[PDB]
Parts: C-alpha cells; structure tokens; sequence
C-alpha cells in the first residue's frame, strides 16, 4: 500500500492476519476493505471463548440465561426474522436452466435463479460499509468430521455472535479447521446482518437484521455464498442449507457423490446384525422423531448418526458410504415431547441455545405440543416476550421455533457418527403427510422405480410436491440431478440400497390416523430390516411391494385398521399420476430423464390394469 487503507492487521483482536493461510487472508481483508469491521475476530473454537461471547451477548440483551438448566440460552427475535426466506433465496449461474429446468407455465418451484448481472447490482446495493462499527468474525470451518476424507472446509465471516455461537455447535471450528486446511481449498461464506452503525433503523428485539434487503445467494461456480439481512437459522448458519445443502449438491454432481437432505440412524435386530438406514421426509413429518426413535419392539436398538443432512460416496467395496456433515441438531422445538421424542429432550437439557420458544418463570423452555404439565403458579413469558396463558389465541412459541444442541449429548448417538470412512447406506426411506391413498410403507420395485418415487413425493403442508424432500435446497438443474441419481446404477461393484416409501400420517374416514406412529414405527423399519435381508415377506402391488399378510408386526397395537392402512385404490392413484405426470411436464420437461418419464409410463399402466 502506498497509504494506511488495505492492511487490516491493526484491526485483529484475536489471532492473527499472518498465520491465516494465502487466501483465507485475502478472503478476510478483501471483505474487511468491502464491509468496514471496526474488529476482525479470528474464532479459535475455544470454551473460553464461546462462554465470553454468551456472556457479552447476555449483558448486551441479545440473549437471557435459562436459569432452570446447565448453561443453556434464549434468544427472541425482531418478528420480521423467524425462518428462511425462498423468494430471497437464489442462486446465480451463467445460465437459467442450469440452476432449474425451464418451467412451462413459467414459475419454477425448483429453485431461483439470479442472473450474474443482477447478483452484481444486488450486492453492490448492500455490502459495502455493511459492517461499521461491529466486529467481523471469522469462523474456520469443518462439515463432517475433521480427519474425514468426505468432510469439507468452509470460512463463514459474520457481524452476528448469535452466528458465532450457534456455528460453534453445529459445525466443527477454531484453530484445529484452520491447521487441517492449509493452503487447501475452502467454500467462501459472507454473512451481514445488514445494520451498519450507527443504525439507521430502529433495532427491535436486540435482533439487528434488514428484512426488506434480505437476500441469501450461491455462487456454485465462485464456491462462494453470500448472505445479507437475516440474522436467522438457515439463512445465517451458512454450513447448514446453503453450503452442505445447496453448494454441496452441485460439487457432489461434479465429483460422482451425493449431498441430501436425509436424517442417518443405525439400526440393530434382536440378533445383534446392525444396518444403517437415510430418510429423506420434508420439514414437518417426523424427521427428527424417526432419527433418535425409541423403538418399542423388544431386542430393537436405534442410533442416530444424523438428522438433517447426509453426505454419502460408494467406496470401492461399493457400499454407500454416509457421513453426517454436521456437528449437532438445529431441531424445530414445538412438537418436541418425552412421548414423541424422549431422546432429544435429553440432548437439549445443557449446553443448549434455544430461539424464539416460550420461557417459564423458573427458568425453563415451553411450546406447543411440549405436552408438560406446570405447577400452579408458574407463568409463561411467549417468544414475544408477554405474558401467556394455554387458552390465549396466538402460540407461545413461533412455529419454527429452534433448539441448537451438540450432537455428542443426544443419549443414542451412533459410536461411529464421527468415523471418517462413514457409514454403510443399506436402504433409503422417502416419505410425506398423505392423509389418504398411499399406504402405511411400500417397497419401490427397482432403483429405476426408487428414483421415480423420491421424485414424485407430495406432502400436506394443501398437499405440495417436494421431491427428495429438496425442493427448497437444489443446487443445481432439479433433471439434472435425476440423472445423477440414476447413474448410480451404471458405475460397477456398486451396492444400490433397497428404496422404500413411507406414510405414517393416514387417516381413516373421519380424520383419525390409522397408525399410532411414533416408537411403533420401529414395527416398519423391522419389515425394511427384513426386506433388504432377501426375505420373502412382500407383496406386489401395482406402487411396489407391501408387506405380506401378517408380516408386520403389530403384536399390543389391538384391532389395527389394516385394510384400510394398506389400501390401494384404482380411482386415487389414476389421479395421482395424472398429477405427477403434469407436475413432472410442466416443472421439468425437457430435463426430464427418459427413465423417469418409462417409470411414469409404466405407473400408469399398472395402475389401468387393476
Ligand atoms: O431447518 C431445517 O432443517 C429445514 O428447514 O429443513
Ligand atoms: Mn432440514
Ligand atoms: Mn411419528
Ligand atoms: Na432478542
């Protein structure tokens, strides 16, 4: 420099500018120049320093201390800032239709793409000076386990110490990142809230974010991800959806892997033979529930490995090998009970920061469907902050209220969730709420087929299409990626899992569900453990196989409706592949594999024929 306005070395409150590598430097000072830190904080990963930031935080009213529990946390937000935003997410390539197929009718549910030119104007309209007067973090980090050779490295550079401390749990970082990378590649992560001081705004909540500029971008080409104005969850947490989601499909595209948004558990029977199973189920249909079960057979163990997201590689053995690239849960709290979930109750007891739910007098957490008696006397404070009553109009919690807890604490965490070599992918479990019509499980009837289900899966939110349960988070041409899928099939030695179909959420005439759910569900994944042995415990149907006569094990469950569980009606799926294949015409047309379209085709006839 000829002047004193490029080194920002005199700027570094913790660590250093010179012991970063090359272009983790240049990544940092080139966003420092842009976006005017006052501080640059390099995050070592440290308990000291995690604990003094939640500390700041405290004092600053950022977040409170529930004081009912070992070092747990609240944050409320500004109401403005409560979840993901899909209208202001996107992603930029040179072309359209390599981020999504072309729809016909013209509005993709696919994805969002944003031209190079508009991204530009976009970013130049919001990041520069974005960060005077705050502390720019630098957070080194890794998804999956550190010594993984299916882990990856990211830098996220943030304004938010809410981010710093909720990345500390969900990702791998500090020092130890930063030594494992080296001069190695890394996925870039900007993050601003979007307030530079001082505020032009008025600040609600102690939640500083710029809603009406929010904007969460990808940048596959550049390996770069650029988010501004929200200080919330998936649009924040830039490791999460946007890198392991999002970036990762695309470089798993590129690279001959997968990178999905599916739940691991590892599975035992009463003869100590263990599987490891992935479902894919979108964002209200037991999820979670599913990845740390209790099961309620006799001799039955379930382990959790993941409950988000899954990355998984065929070794050279051809097994599907499945890491989770993440290092603890950021779980919807409401609906989270000892009866549906005991397991997560347990993790979230300590070491837990919890976002927008109701706090009781005690120091305690609630929301709708905690199902938790309280003593009388003791009164709730809502995520709004006023007083709440169990008969009040509006809930005590926002709806996509969150715990963030360390994976290590849940009691049933799988003893090889950090291998590096991963985890042996033996079936894979699509699934949605389906009040009628689809049958409690079904077996697809090739990987042709398993393909075809994945991409035809519909859930009630009104029933929507949300295939692979990625419909929110494709990095890249949704036909594409199809055809990605289908390729598995052609690579030799490769060992392709047993794909099954759920729906635990079917309803009698009336609007009862037909099947309990919850630790019962053990009772299906017992018929899925059987299956993928080679046993004969299946019936052919014109979607796939279902269980046998007396297959499934519903021994205590009393008179289960099993005609009507099973049920499958020529009239509801005459429609519902007339459904499908509009869906399928309109959103992917063109890109649409010729497999995909045959499994259509033969559907149909299948189904014209009973
Ligand atoms: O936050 C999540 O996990 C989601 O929205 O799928
Ligand atoms: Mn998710
Ligand atoms: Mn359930
Ligand atoms: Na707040």
């Amino acid at each position: 420099q000829l002047h004193n306005g490029l080194d920002f070395s005199a700027k570094v409150i913790q660590g250093s500018l010179d012991s970063l590598p090359q272009e983790v430097r240049k990544f940092v000072e080139g966003n420092a120049q842009l976006c005017q830190p006052e501080y640059i904080h390099i995050c070592d990963g440290s308990e000291e320093e995690y604990g003094r930031l939640l500390a700041h935080m405290q004092e600053e009213g950022v977040i409170r201390k529930l004081k009912k529990y070992d070092n747990c946390w609240l944050a409320l937000t500004d109401p403005r800032d409560v979840a993901r935003i899909e209208s202001k997410t996107v992603i930029i390539t040179q072309e359209q239709r390599d981020t999504v197929p072309i729809p016909k009718s013209g509005q993709s549910q696919l994805g969002r793409w944003m031209s190079e030119e508009d991204f530009e104007k976009a970013f130049n309209a919001r990041f520069p000076g974005c960060m005077k007067g705050r502390t720019m973090y630098v957070i080194p980090f890794s998804m999956g386990p550190l010594g993984s050779p299916l882990a990856k490295i990211g830098i996220e550079l943030t304004d938010s110490p809410y981010v710093v401390a909720s990345m500390r749990i969900m990702t791998r970082m500090g020092t130890s990142v930063l030594e494992a990378l080296g001069d190695g590649e890394f996925i870039k992560c900007l993050h601003s809230v979007g307030c530079p001081l001082p505020l032009k705004k008025p600040l609600v909540n102690n939640w500083a974010c710029n809603p009406e500029l929010t904007l969460i971008a990808h940048l596959p080409d550049r390996r770069e991800i650029i988010s501004f104005g929200s200080g919330y969850g998936g649009n924040s947490l830039l490791g999460k959806k946007c890198f392991a989601l999002r970036i990762a499909s695309r470089l798993a595209k590129e690279e001959g892997w997968l990178a999905e948004h599916m739940l691991i558990l590892g599975i035992t029977n009463p003869e100590g033979k263990k599987k490891y199973l992935a479902a894919a189920f979108p964002s209200a249909c037991g999820k979670t529930n599913l990845a740390m079960m209790n099961p309620t057979l006799p001799g039955w163990k379930v382990e959790c490995v993941g409950d988000d997201i899954a990355w998984m590689k065929f070794d050279a053995q051809g097994n599907l090998r499945a890491i989770n690239p993440e290092n603890g849960f950021f779980g919807v709290a409401p609906g989270t009970s000892v009866k549906t979930n005991p397991n997560a109750i347990k993790t979230i007891q300590k070491n837990t920061i919890f976002t927008n739910v109701a706090e009781t007098s005690d120091g305690g957490v609630y929301w709708e469907g905690i199902d938790e008696p309280l003593a009388p006397g003791v009164t709730i404070t809502s995520w709004k902050n006023k007083e709440w009553r169990p008969q009040d109009e509006e809930p005590c919690a926002h709806p996509n209220s969150r715990f963030c807890t360390p994976a290590s604490q849940c009691p049933i965490i799988d003893p090889a969730w950090e291998s590096p070599e991963g985890v042996p992918i033996e079936g894979i479990i699509f699934g949605g709420r389906r009040p009628a019509g689809v049958p409690l499980v079904y077996e697809a009837l090739s990987w042709q087929h398993g393909v075809f289900v994945g991409a035809a899966m519909r859930s009630e939110a009104v029933i929507m299409h949300d295939p692979f349960a990625m419909r929110p988070f494709f990095g890249y041409n949704f036909g594409k990626y199809l055809a990605h899928w289908l390729s598995m099939a052609h690579r030799p030695a490769a060992k392709l899992p047993k794909i099954f179909h759920v729906n635990w959420f079917r309803k009698d005439k009336n609007g009862k569900f037909l099947w309990p759910g919850f630790g019962e569900n053990s009772r299906v994944l017992e018929w899925m453990f059987g299956r993928i042995e080679g046993e004969d415990s299946a019936k052919l149907t014109p979607i796939g196989y279902v269980p046998k006569e007396d297959a499934l094990n519903l021994k205590g469950l009393g008179d289960v409706n099993v005609e009507e569980l099973f049920g499958i009606s020529k009239e509801f799926w005459e429609k519902e592949v007339e459904e499908i294949d509009k869906y399928l015409e309109d959103q992917v047309n063109a890109d649409l594999p010729y497999e995909i379209e045959r499994e259509l085709r033969a559907l149909k006839q299948r189904i014209s024929q009973m």
